[PDB]
């Protein structure tokens, strides 16, 4: 049975392929102490380890915006998937790595010396994350918009076919949205600063956060009463409470200018990978537009996307927007479908391919 | 039963001899995918499957101002005729195939050699297709003007006897229109550039455009109102507008100096092959006057054709356009008269004479 | 009841003794296709039929200049008479055929042959046409000036007694006339060519051309003014013009040098045979000279006829010409009225006597 | 000195009577541009400055089959002969002129009228073509075949008399074997329409036409090898291959049922001219059959033509073919002959005598 | 003197009639501030001054592919070339403007409004900007390849002549080329997205990048060594390093399948442009082959045009790019050459005629 690996900038979702769901879902962090011992201890913890001992830690991720910046902690982050999480041993399986499209050359290269010569993988395949979406919803058709904690991206697909020149990507996601929230928690005195306590805002955002389906409208509800006010409590038992943040940070997906960003919203740049396919294919696309990862998580954002993509779109168009439920674990499910697949069993790089052909076969 | 297949460059139209309507009908058109496939899909598409998929596709006519440009091509549209559209087998029936006259000697035993040696058709014959125009309108005296996607030409008979000298054609037809209207667009700022938009102007083409009576008229009547505009919604939802655009673009048929073209009208062309005839046959030719062919579809050319040779005939002769209904099927439905015919059972090119004679039989 | 055919260079004409009319009257020529039948036809065309579909045939006449030069031809002629325009068997009736003066002898041998051989006629006689004339107009006396399409001849009769040595021939007659308006008819542009545009210039000589009485007064009318000038509309609607050409014509009969020949007009061949007769018999033939033929229905040709011999003959002689309104049918009406004749039936060439004496019978 | 011009359909042979050869010959052509100048150009070029621009302009012959159909390009191309041929002033030289015969009467008297009140020349004469063909070979005695752009004609002359009912005229000429030279290059795929791809194919055929000797004979040599095919380079460098097509369009002067013409061939045009004279003088014009013009450059014309007229002729007539090589110029250097002759000086047209007898004079 | 403005998509060339280069050249944006003034400022800047200041602006190009999308944008323009950059009352001077072929109506009658209603300019004129190209070569015949920032277009010109049926345009150009280039950097790491971090790749494109003349042996070149590695500071002192990027960006314009598009590259469309042309005027255009535009500005694209054309062109035609070093200027000089020209000076169109006959009067 082949591996299964979903490695974005947040969070490692791992399995074995033909299975519904991963088996180990944990955070891409590793954190070092950063206080001295007294008592007579690991060197670095990994995932839920470090997340639980977050408070004497600095917490680091490996990957950032897509890209790994850090190889010995995104070796940690594997070994650790591998031999702790799903307890196997990697040189008997052939592994499926993911990737954001218009990556780096050398990411996906050093993806692959380290699983053939660390890990000694028989086969390995890098996929396009949001490629994999699509076998997720059972289409051969549609623009997928995958937003995660580092990338977002757009990859219209029509009948099987790609069209790579209208492949869009923001540097806005999840992080951004984190940071963003981090920002305007300081106007109610709420101060996070560490790397600990982002992970706090971060928990804040997915529980209390939504997309107002109207910006304007809710801003004006949020000023006049307190119908919105939400409390949330922090570890140490302090209780915060929040209002127009809980849609002022999603927001910022739709309005890039809140964090300074000059780039379009998903809206937008979903619009503009449609509008950079050929016009045959625009309808299609339009009537199948399949939201993908964790920022397309709140709630509203299929709403209020339909909304602004009907906007901008002609009136006859048919806009039809598909958010699975499960469509967090949308880039996991269609890697699991495709290892699983027969006539994908050619597609493998073996390692004989890597040894003879060197990095550049990945490629 | 005999096949009755009529290829002119546009459209193929094939079908059983004795029917009274052609079976199949679809584009003359191979698409072949332009982007890389990703999904885990055929490597050419023909006819209509090729049209509906034509966003992902560079469409290509193997057939191109009547004459066979792509051999490869032209076999994927016999096969895609015979077992996919009429679903029978080709090595059971003798085949009435159509040409346009003076044409290039090796495609008509190109043809020849395809029919025998490929298909392995036990009978073959090539027919001329304004011969077969006039079976379909019940004559055997007329001038019969014959204009398709790719070729327009004249062929005057009397009392059964073609005069061959009197032969005019002309490489302005349906083609050239559609070229003609997408630069025409350009001047309301509609782009259609690709092999894909090519066929969404033709569509236009077929449904906006007519001819005319007074061109000068016309032009003034739609420079000072707005009764001749007409909307069109692409494929997108995007709506178009078109004033005099509608009438400019037929008008190239009886003006050739709006495409560049040096040579004279389809009226003028008509005049001058009934002026090449013998004196005394010449008034029966004014009389029957038969158009044929799908660029004789527009609304208003035949009272356009009879106001324009009545102004080049003497006055005293009656001019009298045949504009059938069904005209746009005349060649097919003429060679379906031909092939049941029991007088024509003898001019049959059998397979037995084609290895005796060689390919030059066919001439 | 006997069958009279007049069978000269031009015309058939065909019917039963008896008669006053001739029933069958038909052009002597035969067509044959000149181009490709396309149609899925005749070989030839006689007559009347060859004379409609002449736009497509090449004409040809099988007499020429009163002697058959295609006897298969003439065979077609004569079968054609026979059963399609008299309906007749014509084994059952005697044929009386006619003949000009000094013909071949085997011209006459070769008639009696196919009359007896091919269409088994039981009996059959061979008159001079201009001896016919003469009983045409109740008349014993008199000089006969006979001309057709190939044949102008005199036969001068006194008493009923021919004057064989005083017979003249000419062979200018009404195809040398049509021929001659051909080649005028290029001074105003007008190009006739074909055989079947030399049968629009006969129709164009029989209808607009008449005898001047003075031929230098009249051309000097023609150039001083416009009221000679007629039109003629061509069967394509074409309207020539012609002036002078209606009476230059025919003056070629009586001035033949304008035709590059050396012999005299029909009014002094005539006078000449009047003066190789006997001087006693003279009187009676300047007061008996009947015109015949269809070159003779020119208007004023009588006048003119009387105007040139009256100023040939002596001032003392009465100059008559008898010019009946049906001369053009005088050698067939002659013809009938012989062969009623109670004293003629001894006359007859049975088939009895051409089998004991040969086709030297005839003579 | 005068001047000595030979303007049959297609050239214009300039030059002084005394000259051994013309001093101008240009193609009587006159090219309007078909396009819009935006370059900040005359209106109209004649000749080889029409020949040298053709690709822009429409080129129009304003002599069609020896006939001046447009009399305003007409005085453009005598203009542009005088003035910057020549460069003479016309004032000052009498001039004579050359006409094929059995033109319209109204030809000759036009050109008279431009001759004498457009350019005022003092004296001039229009004299027949084949007649100066016969002075330019040194003859009293014989037939002349002259053959050029438009016209081709036969004049028997006898001891320097003309017998004009012996003259004949054919239509068919060298723009007639262009014609059909443009129809049978589409049996291999070369399209040419337009004025100027006309005048390729008259280069075309000036260079790689030739008359075959036995046209069934050859026929079969060319569909069994190679050995006829010549290639020939177009004006853009592409490069064309001609087999069969090099003797089949000169074959239509001997066969002019090739381009569907009733008429006889050139062959049969002589024989038919001959035997139309008397009988005594036929056989010197046997011996002294004489070629002129364009048309007549073929090579091996002369020896088809001796062995055409052979088979009609009896069998102890000697057929003697003259075919000078320099019979292009015939017409011309006879007229320089006769223009120079004493004899001749009275022959001339004066000014006065054209305006007190009118343009009748000519005539 | 009249004013000459050669406003294309990208750059403002502007100067006076009879210079030999622009006085004024800077880049034809509008730049809005993206953030908030703080400081007790201008609302917009154009050309030199938004460029200087794009860091805290966002840039945006009212013209795009040669159709002007914002009309108050670009009047700013205009307004800033007029007061701020030539310095002179455009209600003294004509102006000559520019505009590529085959362009919206309402785009040159917009001009025209604006140049007579609000700059109140006595004359005007709108010329096509590869016309002018030729005239400032000194050539009367050749073909323009023009390309600049937003479009590609060929105009091919015979003797003064234009040829409009031969006109082609693409929308590949510079904008696309920097945009392409933007992309494939991002392989190695290098994100530039914001409009300012587009003007830092356009220069990089414009200092680095080159038109290699075998594309395969130079990718195979770049991937065996370092030596076509080049350094680039951008303005932060960060340095980013490109290697095959450099001839893989201009590549685009002979690939355009490199940018997902259908239509052919610049050397196919030059050479389909001649071959709609006459094939008499060819040979003229292949060897007048004139490049120009900032976009023909690579090192090494005259080189590669001449052995793409002569691949495509017959072996026998002379291949000839005339690519001058000041051919950024070309359609600038060649509109200051024209506006000085006496015979151009009817050309204008005075605001009297602007008055009397509408907008309608610049077509
Ligand atoms: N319920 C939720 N609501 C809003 N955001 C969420 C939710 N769940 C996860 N996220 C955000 O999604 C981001 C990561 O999503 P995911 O696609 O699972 O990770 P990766 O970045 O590895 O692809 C994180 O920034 C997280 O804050
Ligand atoms: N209703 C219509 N009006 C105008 N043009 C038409 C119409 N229908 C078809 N055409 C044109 O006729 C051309 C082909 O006609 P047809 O004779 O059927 O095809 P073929 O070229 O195979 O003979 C096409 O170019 C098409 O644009
Ligand atoms: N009305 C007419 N006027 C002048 N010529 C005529 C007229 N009718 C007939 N002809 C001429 O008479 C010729 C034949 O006359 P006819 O004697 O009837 O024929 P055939 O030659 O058979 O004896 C033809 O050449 C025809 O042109
Ligand atoms: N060498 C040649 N071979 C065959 N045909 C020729 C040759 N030279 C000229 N011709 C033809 O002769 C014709 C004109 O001949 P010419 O008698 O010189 O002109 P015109 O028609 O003015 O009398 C043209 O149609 C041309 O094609
Ligand atoms: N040296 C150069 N090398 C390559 N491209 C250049 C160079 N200089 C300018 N360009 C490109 O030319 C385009 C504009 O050229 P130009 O014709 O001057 O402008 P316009 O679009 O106004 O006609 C810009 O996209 C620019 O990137
Ligand atoms: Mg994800
Ligand atoms: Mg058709
Ligand atoms: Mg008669
Ligand atoms: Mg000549
Ligand atoms: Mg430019």
């Amino acid at each position: 049975a082949a591996l299964v690996v979903d490695n974005g900038s947040g969070m490692c979702k791992a399995g074995f392929a033909g299975d519904d769901a991963p088996r180990a879902v944990f955070p891409s962090i590793v954190g070092r102490p950063r206080h001295q011992g007294v008592m007579v201890q690991k060197d670095s913890y990994v995932g839920d380890e470090a997340q639980s001992k977050r408070g004497i830690l600095t917490l680091k991720y490996p990957i950032e915006h897509g890209i790994v910046t850090n190889w010995d902690d995104m070796e940690k982050i594997w070994h650790h998937t591998f031999y702790n999480e799903l307890r196997v041993a990697p040189e008997e399986h052939p592994v499926l790595l993911t990737e954001a499209p218009l990556n780096p050359k050398a990411n996906r290269e050093k993806m692959t010396q380290i699983m053939f010569e660390t890990f000694n993988t028989p086969a390995m395949y890098v996929a396009i994350q949001a490629v994999l979406s699509l076998y997720a919803s059972g289409r051969t058709t549609g623009i997928v918009m995958d937003s995660g904690d580092g990338v977002t991206h757009t990859v219209p697909i029509y009948e099987g076919y790609a069209l790579p020149h209208a492949i869009l990507r923001l540097d806005l996601a999840g992080w951004d949205l984190t940071d963003y929230l981090m920002k305007i928690l300081t106007e109610r005195g709420y101060s996070f600063t560490t790397t600990a306590e982002r992970e706090i805002v971060r928990d804040i955002k997915e529980k209390l956060c939504y997309v107002a389906l109207d910006f304007e409208q809710e801003m004006a509800t949020a000023a006049s009463s307190s119908s919105l006010e939400k409390s949330y409590e922090l570890p140490d038992g302090q209780v915060i409470t929040i209002g127009n943040e809980r849609f002022r940070c999603p927001e910022a997906l739709f309005q890039p200018s809140f964090l300074g960003m000059e780039s379009a919203g998903i809206h937008e740049t979903t619009f503009n990978s449609i509008m950079k396919c050929d016009v045959d294919i625009r309808k299609d696309l339009y009537a199948n537009t399949v939201l993908s990862g964790g920022t397309t998580m709140y709630p509203g954002i299929a709403d209020r996307m339909q909304k602004e993509i009907t906007a901008l779109a002609p009136s006859t168009m048919k806009i039809k927007i598909i958010a699975p439920p499960e469509r967090k674990y949308s880039v996991w499910i269609g890697g699991s479908i495709l290892a699983s697949l027969s006539t994908f069993q050619q597609m493998w790089i073996s390692k004989q391919e890597y040894d003879e052909s060197g990095p550049s076969i990945v490629h």
